RNA sequence: ACUGAAACUGUAGUAGAACCAAUCGGGGUCGUCAAUA
């Protein structure tokens, strides 16, 4: 956007796929593979619990005031959880 | 169903102005000393 550009927090699986090429290009062809379908490379997503992260539910909801994930309470999942009486 | 490329956080700017390390002072001159028996 102009002068600036604005940066994931994750990489994306098209970035490795040079890799791919480079490492793994002479065993198959990778570019056939690519267009069957038989390979799939994932996002890179932080690295939690020692698995790949997994991008926050958006059914999760935080107290305005005092909850969220990042205050690590009143977390309420709105798929099962009734918005609670006075609490936005 | 495929990483954009390429781009010097540089360019100009005197840590300086002001402030006496100074003020006063003849290299001079006279009475004892000591405490017992």
């Amino acid at each position: 956007v102009g002068n600036v550009v604005e940066c994931l927090d994750y990489i994306p699986g098209r970035y490795l796929l040079g890799y791919i090429h480079k490492t793994l290009g002479e065993y198959f062809d990778v570019s056939q593979a690519i267009a069957a379908g038989d390979l799939i490379i994932t996002n890179a997503t932080i690295k939690i619990d020692g698995k790949a992260g997994r991008a926050t539910p958006f059914c999760l909801f935080g107290e305005k005031l005092d909850g969220g994930l990042g205050k690590g309470k009143g977390v309420y999942n709105r798929f099962q959880e009734s918005e609670p009486d006075g609490i936005q």
